[PDB]
Order: C-alpha cells, then sequence, then structure tokens
C-alpha cells in the first residue's frame, strides 16, 4: 500500500504506483487524516509544503520509503524516519532543461527589448525602430552565478551555439567543471561583474549568496548590463535592483522569482520598461512536471524492490 | 571619386573608402544634390530607400559601380545602368546572426509566453501562473521554410543545443546541407506542416513563396503550433493569419515584418494576446551594420581595381 499526501504534479506518476501497488490519493491532506491512513502504508508521497512530523511517522508502522514532491525536505521530520529505518528521497533537478530554456528566453528577450518593441507595434508605434536598436549575443560576455545543473547548462548553450564569451563564479565547484561547458571559472566575483554584459543568477540559497546581488554589485557591474535572476528572490535585495535602474546603474533585468513573494500587485519595478517579469514559471513545463511525478513514484518502487534509489538524503539508512 | 548617398549604417564603411578614393557624403540626399555630385564621380553608395534613376545615371559620366545598402535595389533604376557598363551590386546576408538570434528569441518567447507573462505580472496578475503553462522546446520539432543563411543557422542551433527535431523545407537545396546542420531536408512541405509544433519562415520571396503561408497551410499545422516569420510580409497572407489565430487553427506566432508595412494602428493581429511582434528590426544589430558598410565600401573599391565583386545583380556587364 502507498498513500499520496497531497496530489502529483502529473497524472502519470500516480498510474505508475497504480501499477504496483493499492494507492489511496488524499487531495486536501489534513493532519488527522494522515493519521488515520498512515498505519498500514507502505511508501508515502508527500507534496509540498504538507508537512510530516514525528505523530504520522510513528503512526505509520509499514513505512520504508518517504518521497517529497521536489527538493524541499523540510517539512519531513527526517530525525524520526532514521531512527525507524526509512529511507527519504527527494526529486531535485527534474526542470533544469525548463529553467534553462526559460533563462536563455529571457536574455535573449533583454537583448532584442522584445516586450518593449511588442507593446509599441501593439500601439501604433511602429517607428520606434528608428530610436531603438537590438544587442546581438554574438561575442558579448555572459556571467554565470552558481555553476550547478542550470548554471552549467546555460553555460553551455550560450558558449557554443550563442558564441558568447561565458564567465562563472562558483567556489564550491571541482576548478575544471566549466570547461566541460567552455566557460571561465573565475575566483573573483567582482571581476565577472565588470567583465559581464549579461549576469544571470542560478546559485542555490545560501547564507553567502542571500542578497549577494546588492547595490555594491550593482555598481561594479557594467551600466549596460543585464541582470537575470531566475534563482531565488532573496539572491537579489530587491530595494538595491529598483535603485539600480532606476539610477540606470544597469541596462535591465528579467525576473522570475520574487522576494517578497508573491510580489506585491503595486510593486515598484512594474513601472519600468526595461524590467520583465514572469511569475515563477522557469520550471514549470509539462515536461518537467512528469519527470518529477516519474521519479517520485519510480523511487518508491525502487526501495519496495531492495533497489537503491538515486536521492536517498538519509543515506546512513541504506 | 565616390558619392555616398546617404551616409552609411557605420562609419568604418565610409573610412575605408576613404584611404583610397576621394569621397563626397550628402547626409540628406535630394534629386537636384544627386543630379550636381554625381556627374564625375566613379563610384556611388546609395542608402535605402533613396532612389537612384536614369537622370542621375544618364548624368554619371565616369560612374562603374552602384552599391545599395542592403538586399533592397527596387529603388535603382538596374536597366539605365546596364546599358551604361555599370555594375550594381546589392550586400545581401551580412545580418545573418542577427535574425537568427531574434529568430530564436521569437521561438523562446512564444514558448514561454513571454509578454503575455509579463503584463499580467505588470498589471497586478500574478496569480496567471496557476492558467499558463509553458512549453518546453526540448524534443519538439522545428520546420524550417527557407534552409538558406538565416534557416541554416537557426537549424544549427535549435537542432543541438536546444536539442529539438529540426525538419526543413527547401526545394532548391542541395539534399545534404540539412544533414550538416542536423535537420531533415523533406520534399513534401505537408510534412512539415502536420509535423512541426514550431514554424519558422526563412525563405526568399519568389512568385512561388509569395502567400505561401495562406488558409490551407495553417489548416493542415497542429492546432497548437506557433508560426514564426522574419522573412518577407508577403510570404504570409496576413487575413488568414488572423482567421488562424481567430478561429484557432493555430497557437500563437510571432512577427517581425508586415504586409501591408508599416502595419497600421487598428491592425486586427493586435487584439490577440498569443501574437507578438517586432518593428522589422530583425537584422538591425550594430554589429549588422558595421558588416553591411565594410561589403557596401569593399565591393566599391573591388570594383575600381578590376575584381570582381560577388553580388553584382546585373552580371552581363562584366
Ligand atoms: N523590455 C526590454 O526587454 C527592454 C530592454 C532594454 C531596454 N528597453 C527599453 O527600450 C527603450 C530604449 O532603451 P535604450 O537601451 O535603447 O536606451 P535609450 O535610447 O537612451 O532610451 C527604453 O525605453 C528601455 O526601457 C526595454
Ligand atoms: N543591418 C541593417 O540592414 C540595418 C542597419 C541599420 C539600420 N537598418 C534599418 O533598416 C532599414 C533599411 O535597411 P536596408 O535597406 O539597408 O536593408 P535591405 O536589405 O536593403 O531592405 C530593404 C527593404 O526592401 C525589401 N527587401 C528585402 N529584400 C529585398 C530584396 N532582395 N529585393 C528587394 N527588396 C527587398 C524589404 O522590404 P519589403 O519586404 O516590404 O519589400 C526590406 O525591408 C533602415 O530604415 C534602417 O532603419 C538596417
Ligand atoms: N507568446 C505569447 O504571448 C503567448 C503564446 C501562447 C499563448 N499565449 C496566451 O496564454 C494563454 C494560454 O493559452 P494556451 O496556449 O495555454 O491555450 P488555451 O488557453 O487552452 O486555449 C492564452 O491567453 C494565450 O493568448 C500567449
Ligand atoms: N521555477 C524556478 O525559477 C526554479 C526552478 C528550479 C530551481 N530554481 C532555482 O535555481 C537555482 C539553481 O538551481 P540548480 O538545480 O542548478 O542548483 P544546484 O544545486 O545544481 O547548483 C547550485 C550552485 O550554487 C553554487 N553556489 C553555492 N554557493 C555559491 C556562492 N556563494 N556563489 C556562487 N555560487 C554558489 C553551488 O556550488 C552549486 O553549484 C536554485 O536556487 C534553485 O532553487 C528555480
Ligand atoms: N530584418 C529582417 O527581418 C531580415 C533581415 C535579413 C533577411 N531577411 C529575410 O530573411 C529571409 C532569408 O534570408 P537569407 O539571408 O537566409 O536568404 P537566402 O537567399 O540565403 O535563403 C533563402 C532560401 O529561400 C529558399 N527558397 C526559395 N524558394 C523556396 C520555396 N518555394 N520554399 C522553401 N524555400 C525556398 C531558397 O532556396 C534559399 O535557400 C529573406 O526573405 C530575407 O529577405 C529578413
Amino acid at each position: 500500500k502507498v498513500l499520496l499526501i497531497g496530489k502529483m504534479y502529473d497524472e502519470i506518476g500516480e498510474k505508475l504506483l497504480a501499477e504496483y501497488t493499492n494507492v489511496e490519493i488524499i487531495k486536501e491532506p489534513k493532519q488527522h487524516q494522515i493519521h488515520e491512513a498512515i498505519q498500514d502504508v507502505s511508501g508515502v508521497f508527500v507534496r509540498y509544503p504538507t508537512k510530516l512530523d514525528a505523530q504520522a511517522i510513528g503512526l505509520a508502522k509499514n513505512l520504508k520509503v518517504i518521497s517529497t514532491s521536489g527538493f524541499g525536505t523540510d517539512a519531513i521530520d527526517i530525525a524520526a524516519a532514521t531512527k525507524r529505518g526509512i529511507v527519504v528521497v527527494n526529486n531535485p533537478g527534474l526542470s533544469t532543461t525548463a529553467v534553462t530554456e526559460h533563462t536563455l528566453s529571457m536574455i535573449l528577450a533583454l537583448a532584442k527589448k522584445l516586450t518593449f518593441l511588442n507593446q509599441c507595434v501593439k500601439a501604433g508605434n511602429y517607428l520606434i525602430r528608428n530610436q531603438v536598436q537590438p544587442i546581438q549575443l554574438e561575442g558579448k560576455t555572459l556571467g554565470i552565478v552558481g555553476l550547478g545543473r542550470i548554471g552549467s547548462a546555460v553555460a553551455k548553450i550560450c558558449s557554443t551555439a550563442l558564441q558568447m564569451r561565458v564567465l562563472a563564479y562558483d567556489p564550491y565547484v571541482p576548478s575544471g567543471k566549466a570547461d566541460t561547458v567552455r566557460a571561465t571559472l573565475v575566483q573573483d566575483l567582482d571581476y565577472l561583474l565588470t567583465e559581464s554584459d549579461f549576469v544571470s543568477l542560478h546559485p542555490e540559497l545560501t547564507d553567502e549568496t542571500c542578497e549577494m546581488f546588492d547595490l555594491e554589485a550593482f555598481k561594479k557591474m557594467k551600466p549596460s548590463a543585464f541582470l537575470i535572476n531566475t534563482s531565488r528572490g532573496k539572491v537579489v535585495r530587491q530595494p538595491d535592483l529598483v535603485t539600480a535602474i532606476r539610477e540606470k546603474l544597469i541596462a535591465g533585468a528579467a525576473i522570475d522569482v520574487f522576494e517578497p513573494e508573491p510580489p506585491a500587485i503595486n510593486n515598484p519595478l512594474y513601472e519600468f520598461d526595461n524590467v520583465i517579469f514572469s511569475p515563477h514559471l522557469a520550471g514549470v513545463t509539462p515536461e518537467a512536471g512528469m519527470a518529477a511525478a516519474l521519479s517520485a513514484a519510480n523511487q518508491i518502487l525502487q526501495v519496495l524492490q531492495g533497489e537503491k534509489p538515486p536521492y536517498i538524503i538519509n543515506p546512513k539508512v541504506w
């Protein structure tokens, strides 16, 4: 028996679990409903941000595997599952391709001033073509902050396909990793800031990267340069971005993540024609949802068959 | 002596002509000004769309070479120059990279619904994220019509970097040209129409391609597919594109070129949130202007030194 605490991101994951297990789905999970349905199941799927505490894990007698819906596992009492022999697996990185494409879309849209030119045409101001000139990406410098799953994939596209010079700042990756995607790893972040025509943020949100892009960073950036953020809103100190755009410390920005989130209806960034937005959708494609559903459903079956899943969070239990 | 009827797009072409010839530049060219400055010069550069008619060509006693600023030569009386032994050259293909990047920008913008999502957020409708789902390009099929300079460069990027299956339709290109850019050349346009998730137009405008994309073509396209046109406005019958969008025969369109051009304030396409525009700027970058200026200046010098230029429009005079 397998319990789905919340629906999966795609129905393909629920059908696959139904092929091998008896699956019960709680659509709107309450804490008492979990207690009454977890006692005899062998696997548990947890939809973010529903919590799974020591009480529910204590009531789960036959539990062997707990799977979250994505990267986040903060809502799961990991300590309670390790003592009971339960392996816990998450499902990270399954929207790497979606965010990569979304990042490329925003870099290009800023270079071609797409939203502004589209609005000008729709208002009958086709003649804006005489004043405004797009930017050619070939030969420009892309600065990547965070050379992880997405950062590496974005680096690889822009360096080879778009023929950009790619700098990368990431102190926790092997020194040769930038060469695998034809980027140059730099040790000093200030160097990336003064050399880049486009800066794209893809770091993990840590205490070191939190508000890493503040006013001091924007001053070092080229006034003609653009900022792209598809990582986390807290990586950018948003008031400093508002100042950077208004005082023309940079030429524009593309933003998929916000702090605070959701953004308020009257966010001061909304008034600028050189700032473009998407409502935290960079990783949301049908394919990414299916991959997350399949990865979660399949790791449950691996544990129930004695096979080692690839994303164990508590390795000391295997 | 060389006369510049209008400024070149970049000063680099004017300096190169000044190294070998005596150059006069008429910045805002009037017809009588052309008459009074062309009588003794050996070469002429014509900035679009200024006309060079039989009266001016008749007054040009020492004329040997006429160069336009771009592809177009409609404003030049070619017949009057052919009789006088004057070679005419255009300057095509010097913005291949700009149009390629602009094409990619529009393909991505449609897939991510960028302008619509940007408008919703700025209008306080951040919650549109619950209604709208972006498209992932990886694994989709791109159909390229016209596998020339632009079509080939778009094919190569989309097939490898973006991991798309690329089909091409071009009956005048060697069968192996598609393989060099990892595309499949198909003989039946219907095959490309029914198989593509994105159709991007890059053909030369001929009587065969004029209004090639009419209502019959849009009916064969997938209701989920998108159209991108950066080639020429006459390749698409615009009323049929309006019908195709309104009746949802296709899912959206990105348009950089228009028929008629310029588009009017009340274009019926403006009302649709899934149609995006740019005001015929796909090829307009500083780099493209520099290359066009260099090519025009160099073809003038080639003729003045007896060397055959690569883009002669009237070859029967050589
Ligand atoms: N890189 C650049 O080319 C560049 C640089 C700076 C500025 N611009 C902007 O572009 C505008 C004109 O650029 P351009 O004239 O030098 O480029 P062009 O290639 O000569 O384009 C001239 C026009 O003629 C038509 N055309 C295209 N191919 C043609 C062909 N083989 N034969 C006949 N007509 C053809 C097109 O309009 P239709 O389809 O409607 O007939 C095109 O817009 C200027 O107003 C300027 O604002 C361009
Ligand atoms: N819908 C969306 O917008 C969306 C979707 C998925 C992921 N994300 C976010 O995108 C970002 C990248 O995702 P990922 O899968 O590539 O993560 P990842 O774990 O694969 O890589 C993150 C990188 O950050 C690097 N890093 C750590 N500290 C750094 C520092 N001080 N400076 C620079 N780099 C540092 C790490 O070395 C690591 O390589 C994450 O913040 C993730 O939450 C957003
Ligand atoms: N600012 C702009 O939007 C801009 C800039 C430059 C060029 N263009 C336009 O882009 C288009 C392509 O430019 P290019 O430099 O690659 O031209 P190109 O001459 O290199 O290639 C055009 C292709 O069209 C193909 N073709 C001819 N007839 C066809 C048919 N019936 N079906 C399918 N294909 C056919 C030809 O075989 C050729 O290969 C041209 O229409 C050009 O005028 C637009």
